[PDB]
């Protein structure tokens, strides 16, 4: 109420004859900038805005709208003198033209304004006017609280400063750097927007430091001896070229202390976690004291929509003939009118955030180790995006001028064919073999135009994958590109169905570069490789094994990859020397994750200045463009800090019950029926590489023409590539026809294979937990791995077998028991029942001839443990008091109802 009065009185200090709708106004935006900005949820916002106006029009039921208005409600001293009110379209406009001017200056990156930032700057600003301003900016990272206090200090004039926060960096140098601020602040007569993050402690002896910086503006055990002397020296100096008279030491050491209570002004960014504020209010009070904490909400639907419209303003998705059958809205407010398809990509892909928001949450509620989806992923999204598309239009576009090269090249041959002709059977058959060219090049052509429908969905649902997942399991992936998919199906934006995510993102010879590269042929290995080779957020790669960290070696060996980690002691001389030359550096073990690559991480680098140099740490150091940083871990799951995962892209080689299944079924695949594991690898070759060939071969054809300078007299020369077109496009032909009787037999032997990967799966995570049964039954995935390679490729009892029926059969049950005897072998004599039957259950749950008596298993587990004790008393002479009360619990049992 105190702050409430001295903001009405400074809001009314030069401003006169205001009515009461002015005084009522000025009375409602204090009350939203000191009630409403610290609220949480919506709600409480909402809340805040109907009580507000409920009470004003209660104690003043005599006044004008002239109150509210519109909602935002805005005051600005920028457009005038005084503290007026001004319009939202007016102040947006203002702080476009500010931000040319700050672009000029530095942090060229583009920032579309929507109404929430116009009200942060402005209550930054507010805070930022009052000489003891302090600030607690908390927001989800990518928000863009540092990016907006920075804009809104620099437009104010204010001197930003920051700490370089390392694992080595000591409270000694803390209090030295805090002797610098506060020597700037103090002497020389600088406001300085000093700002600090959560990463930027380690210690909290900084934040006793700042309980005083901020509760009484003076650090008592900060300056002693030669800096105490050193200082007095300078600030007397500073109060002489300032006007201000030289006194004792103490009322100078008073003064400066005044001085730096009007010149400094500290910002504290922190994550909307409450768990870690409810001790950052034990361990400085002066947290909720001197600062005016300002809670930074996740960027709304709005804005996640006008990022999406602004940022996709480069490419040209303008679709004239677009149909629009349904209503699937979410922005919900501006522009729902038919769109342009514009709006539909924008729409698309602001319902991709949501539906990870959904999947976070759902994945919260059934379990836990949950990532929160911070708003720069929207932003590498959008990146990834625009460079996919670039990319995927670029060379279609590059190989349909080819294609009309190609056929301009035929034309010329046709023209020296009629010259020549004025032998005939050569000229014949060329004539025919020709126009079944033009034919089969048009055809070509109207393909070219059909897949410019399919690019942008495609390209869409390609980089929603890959910037977004990464960290799920192949389960998850699957779940989020078809929700994804049938979304897009839904809002009619035209993609190719059945989409190979492996073979649109990436092309033969670099799949089977990686596969030499020690990379398993595993389809969720294939994703991480693709995620792997394009990124904009350098790759953490989570393996519980070594064999994401042997590939990616593999893959730069020619590019002098150093290996080094967090826990080496050289690890910044191990990267300084990497970032100078030019050469990629894995850093393993990021548990331990040094501060000091938030700047590389960030990609903050100043390429203002002549040379592209980092503010790596104290020096600054030229960042060579093949500096390609890495991430990796040794664990399965943990949790890991809301500021690193918004700046690494989460790339996931755990392993999982569907990651099982799926390597399961295609070993089997492989192994049994290998017609069909051929059949759908033409298929996945289908899309692009056997186009690719088809352009090989296209291009030799194209060479030989000019080779050969349309030679009749040998024509065989070039009749035999044109037959070997001609049957290379009858093949590819028949393969696509085929693609309806394919994948309709392919996912019926699928899932006649089904039940095997399953109870694979299930095995080999019971095996896995048995660890709980005793601390000696461990086992690695390789064991496990050893037991079906053997069940497959040694079994005895699969020599003779032929039949498909039959040897499925056989090699399951040979599973089973070769399971059973790997396992048991190294289990006490008191669980192999337990584990044998453990294996009956999920045969049980594998076969279909029964039900799955979940009930039964149930109540022979847990049930007889249900609390009664009616009827409890026996009554044959043949039956004692526990079996009956047993006789009553089986009585429980539907199928025991008359015992
Ligand atoms: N209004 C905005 N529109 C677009 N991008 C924005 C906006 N605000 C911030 N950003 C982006 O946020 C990134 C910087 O986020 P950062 O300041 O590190 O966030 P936080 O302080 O929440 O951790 C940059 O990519 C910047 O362009």
């Amino acid at each position: 109420m105190t702050r409430w009065v001295r903001g009405i009185f400074e809001a009314l200090r030069p401003l006169e004859t205001l009515p009461v709708e002015g005084l009522i106004r000025i009375w409602a935006h204090e009350a939203l900038r000191l009630f409403q900005d610290r609220l949480v949820e919506d709600e409480e916002r909402r809340w805040t805005d109907e009580n507000i106006d409920t009470v004003a029009l209660k104690h003043f039921p005599n006044i004008d709208r002239e109150k509210a208005m519109s909602r935002p409600i805005l005051y600005s001293n920028w457009l005038s003198k005084d503290y007026i009110p001004v319009d939202q379209e007016e102040l947006r406009d203002y702080v476009k033209a500010r931000l040319k001017v700050f672009y000029e200056e530095e942090l060229d990156v583009p920032l579309v304004l929507f109404n929430e930032v116009l009200d942060h700057v402005l209550r930054i600003d507010r805070i930022f006017r009052q000489p003891q301003g302090h600030l607690l900016l908390i927001g989800v990272s990518g928000a863009g609280k540092t990016t907006l206090s920075r804009f809104v200090a620099w437009m104010n004039g204010l001197s930003v400063y920051q700490i370089k926060v390392h694992r080595k960096y000591t409270g000694e140098d803390f209090d030295e750097d805090l002797r610098t601020v506060l020597r700037r602040s103090g002497c020389k007569n600088e406001k300085i927007a000093f700002i600090m993050d959560e990463s930027n402690v380690l210690d909290s002896g900084f934040l006793e430091r700042m309980n005083t910086l901020l509760a009484n503006g003076e650090v008592p055990g900060l300056f002693e001896g030669d800096e105490y002397a050193t200082l007095m020296t300078q600030c007397k100096e500073g109060a002489q070229k300032e006007g201000l008279m030289l006194d004792s030491h103490e009322e100078l050491y008073k003064w400066f202390t005044s001085q730096v209570i009007r010149n400094l002004h500290v910002v504290f960014t922190m994550n909307p976690s409450s768990e870690g504020l409810k001790d950052r209010a034990a361990t400085s009070p002066a947290l909720f004291n001197r600062c005016v904490l300002n809670w930074f909400g996740d960027w709304s639907t709005e804005a996640l929509y006008q990022v999406g419209k602004e940022f996709t303003s480069k490419m040209d998705l303008e679709k004239p003939n677009y149909i629009v059958p349904d209503y699937m809205p979410v922005v919900y407010d501006k522009l729902p009118q038919p769109p342009s398809h514009r709006e539909a990509i924008v729409n698309s892909c602001v319902f991709v955030h949501q539906t990870l928001h959904q999947a976070n949450a759902r994945l919260a509620k059934r379990g836990g180790r949950t990532m929160a989806i911070t708003p720069r992923h929207y932003l590498d999204f959008i990146n990834h995006y625009a460079n996919l598309f670039h990319e995927k239009r670029s060379e279609l576009e590059e190989q349909q001028m080819h294609l009309n090269v190609g056929l301009r090249k035929i034309k010329e041959t046709v023209d020296q064919v009629e010259e020549l002709r004025r032998k005939v059977n050569r000229s014949t058959a060329l004539l025919k073999s020709l126009s079944a060219e033009r034919e089969r090049w048009e055809k070509t052509s109207e393909t070219f135009k059909n897949q410019m429908s399919t690019i942008a969905g495609d390209c869409l649902l390609s980089a929603a994958f890959i910037a977004y997942a990464g960290y799920f399991d192949q389960q998850m992936r699957q779940n989020l590109f078809t929700t994804w998919s049938h979304h897009l199906q839904q809002a009619n934006i035209q993609f190719r169905t059945d989409i190979a995510r492996t073979e649109y993102l990436s092309n033969a010879d670099e799949r089977l570069r990686w596969q030499a590269s020690s990379l398993p042929a595993d389809d969720l290995c294939t994703e991480n490789a693709i995620m792997l080779k394009r990124f904009n957020r350098y790759p953490l790669i989570i393996d519980p094994s070594g064999q994401a960290t042997e590939f990616i070696m593999n893959e730069y060996k020619d590019r002098k990859i150093t290996r080094t980690s967090f826990l080496d002691d050289a690890f910044r001389k191990n990267l300084e020397s990497a970032l100078r030359f030019g050469n990629p550096l894995l850093v393993q073990d990021v548990e331990s994750y040094d501060p000091v690559l938030n700047p590389v991480l960030n990609r903050e680098v100043r390429r203002t200045g002549g040379r592209v140099l980092i503010t790596l740490g104290d020096q600054d150091i030229d960042l060579s463009p093949s500096f390609v940083i890495f991430l990796s871990t040794r664990d399965p799951t943990v949790e890991f800090p809301p500021d690193l995962c918004s700046r690494v892209t989460f790339v996931n080689f755990t392993v999982t019950r569907s990651s099982l299944q799926s390597q399961c079924l295609n070993e089997v695949l492989k192994a049994e029926r290998p017609d069909v594991d051929e059949k759908r690898s033409d298929l996945l070759k289908l899309q692009g590489e056997f186009q690719l060939r088809l352009r090989q071969l296209e291009k030799s054809l194209l060479q030989a023409l000019n080779e050969v300078k349309g030679r009749i007299l040998d024509d065989d020369t070039i009749i035999t590539t044109l037959e070997n077109l001609k049957r290379e496009a009858a093949e590819v032909t028949r393969k696509v026809e085929e693609t309806d009787i394919v994948m309709q037999e392919v996912e019926t032997v699928s899932q006649q294979y089904l039940p095997l990967s399953t109870a694979c799966s299930s095995i080999y995570f019971t095996m896995e937990s048995l660890k709980q049964i005793h601390f000696l039954y461990q086992y690695s995935l390789q064991f496990f791995l050893d037991i079906y390679h053997n069940v497959l490729y040694e079994n005895p009892n699969l020599k003779g077998v032929t039949d498909h029926t039959q040897r499925l059969s056989i090699i399951t049950k040979d599973l089973f028991q070769v399971a059973f005897n790997r396992v048991a072998r190294g289990m006490l004599h008191q669980d192999h029942i337990t584990f044998a039957m453990l294996l009956a259950r999920i045969k049980l749950k594998g076969t279909v001839g029964e039900p799955t008596y979940d009930a039964e298993f149930q109540h022979f587990l847990r049930g007889n443990e249900i609390v009664l004790s009616a009827g409890s008393t026996p009554r044959i002479q043949g039956l004692t008091v526990e079996q009956a009360e047993a006789v009553v619990r089986l009585s429980c049992l539907p199928a025991f109802k008359d015992l």
